[PDB]
């Protein structure tokens, strides 16, 4: 059986940011030479997630507003006992889920007509990685 | 290694609907002849998800009410700049997560005593697909 | 191809509880002899989930408070028609997502610097299982 691993590193210019990584993942799928298989794309951190959204602008704005609404920055989270006040970023990671698993069909990332893979940074400005793990034939 | 792919197509009679697809997935697991492996079941759209719930009626009603409560239809989402006002469906997809991964054990879908796989449509009435991707031996 | 299955059983002392199972999963990864692969860790129940959080105390308290806030116990959920009033536990399962999929790299669980796998019980005090399903080489 074939297996392929690749790590993507980000250091966003902002604390919160949406980064397209579909082509990155597609590059990995090609390198893996896998014809049929599974492709896991997961954030290795608790304050960021790999999500599948689409490209529309307005929707990107809606998700930040919904995230802030459901998992708002707060000064009083208990996590702040450590002096860290990125508690909301952890909640946003829980909310959105840290990862996605995609099919590989006929040597291709099996995506829907509008699906796009993003690295959703919730506490960036420092080096953080995303793992791509592919298995199959 | 063995790999099997199958797409399920839905065109719900309603914008929002709960559709049982466990037997569909089980049919695919049988066709794949896989003894031991993994089975990914994922929506190929941003406005629908594959979820695992159970069969109880009341709970089905609770999830729609909770979804509407956490990701309410709204006329003012920015996504509406496109004239599309299914923004809430995208949020519901984020909320519930687009997919599930299930074990295949001894040639069988490895499910809990009450687990049932559903295709949860949040903006239906048009052709949308779900991918089943199986790998293993 | 190699495949390995192991079930973890819990019967929490409390209705709601956070249980570390990272070492349990690591034990399974070792037993599987898999060098490169995927490792699914999923709750077999609708009222509990496998989540990835980190170890900080304050954050553990924040997640219970956020969960209760987003998916509060309630006496009036429709699910209660059955006399069961664990409706909130089902919602919490939806919220947090029942499972996680982890990479196996060089015979090791491929985890981030702070990632820890937990069994998050939302209606415990009875025997419930978590499945570990590993495939790869």
């Amino acid at each position: 059986m074939k297996a392929y691993t690749k790590y993507l590193t980000f250091n966003t210019k902002k604390r919160r940011e949406l980064i397209r990584i579909t082509d990155e993942v597609k590059k990995a799928v090609e390198e893996s030479e896998v014809k049929e298989g599974l492709c896991l794309v997961s954030s290795m951190h608790l304050t960021s997630s790999v999500i599948i959204q689409d490209d529309e602008e307005g929707l990107h704005e809606d998700i930040w507003e919904w995230l802030e609404k459901l998992a708002p920055y707060r000064p009083d989270y208990k996590h702040h006992r450590t002096g860290e006040d990125n508690g909301d970023a952890h909640l946003k990671n829980l909310l959105t889920h840290l990862q996605v698993v995609l099919p590989i069909t006929n040597g291709k990332l099996d995506l829907g007509p509008w699906q796009e893979i993003f690295y959703a940074e919730f506490d960036g400005q420092r080096p953080k990685r995303v793992v791509i793990k592919i298995i199959g034939e």
